């Protein structure tokens, strides 16, 4: 049976996760909708080999000793691509072979930084996953081509500041994740004028020092929208705490309580 095939209305899922695959199965019912090759060994992977499946949607190359991933063509319908705990050292540009990809997941990786016109093409993502990298920058107009992302998580990685235009434009994001890096200060205008409902922040060396007033006004006008991210507990049991955000300043006072020292307004 190799794999495992199921039927739910449309869809004929394919099963085939720990399986030591080193390659994609021969027999694959071409008419695949939703993949799952999670927990294998493959190292190496080619989009262009899955041409042959027009209807394919969900491939999850989930924990598969990847470092590399060559993009080609064909792919018209793939709406999610998971590279979630892998190797790869560079972020491969999707969005020439992706055009209906709506969320991306290349967290927990070896990337140390992210090409230019890295999000270009795919400008239907709603979701993007970043977490437990590296990298201590970001392309200036990294999310210009994605107009309607949702969902942005740089949780965990090396961050030392970030764009102040990052989020310009940004019009359905309701979700950012910058938690555990170590930023310094916000640029102010940062979070510009749209109402997030989760922001995690916490865990940053946070500089508190008249710059980071404007972050200190923003956290106050959204404290009920600051949360800290635990292990598996779910939003239902969720609450807010702005206090999480603290300046490294020597302190663990909460910026946000930060008078700020009389300051030029
Ligand atoms: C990111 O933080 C880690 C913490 O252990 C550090 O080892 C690393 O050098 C930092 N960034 C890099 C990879 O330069
Ligand atoms: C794949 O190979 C590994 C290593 O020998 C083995 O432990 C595993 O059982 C194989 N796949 C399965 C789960 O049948
Ligand atoms: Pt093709
Ligand atoms: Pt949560």
């Amino acid at each position: 049976p190799i794999c495992e095939v199921s039927k739910v209305a449309s869809h004929l899922e394919v099963n085939c996760d720990k399986r030591n695959l080193t390659a994609l199965p021969p027999d694959l019912p071409k008419d695949t909708t939703i993949l799952h090759l999670s927990e294998n060994l493959l190292y190496t992977f080619s989009l262009a080999t899955l041409m042959p499946y027009t209807r394919l949607t969900q491939l999850n190359l989930d924990r598969c000793e990847l470092t590399k991933l060559q993009v080609d063509g064909t792919l018209p319908v793939l709406g999610t691509l998971d590279l979630s705990h892998n190797q790869l050292q560079s972020l491969p540009l999707l969005g020439q072979t992706l055009p209906a990809l709506t969320v991306l997941d290349v967290s927990f990786n070896r990337l140390t930084s992210l090409p230019l016109g890295a999000l270009r093409g795919l400008g239907e993502l709603q979701e993007l996953y970043l977490k437990g990298n590296e990298l201590k920058t970001l392309p200036p107009g990294l999310l210009t081509p994605t107009p309607k992302l949702e969902k942005l998580s740089l949780a965990n990685n090396n961050l030392t500041e970030l764009p102040a235009g990052l989020l310009n434009g940004l019009e359905n994001l309701d979700t950012l994740l910058l938690q555990e890096n170590s930023l310094y200060t916000i640029p102010k205008g940062f979070f510009g004028s749209h109402l997030l409902p989760f922001a995690f922040l916490h865990g940053n060396p946070w500089l508190c020092n008249c710059e980071i007033l404007y972050f200190r006004r923003w956290l106050q006008d959204n404290a009920e929208n600051v949360y800290v991210w635990k292990q598996g507990v779910d939003v239902k049991a969720m609450t807010s705490n702005v206090a999480s955000v603290q300046c490294d300043n020597s302190d663990k006072f909460p910026v946000y309580k930060y008078p700020g020292k009389g300051c030029p307004t």
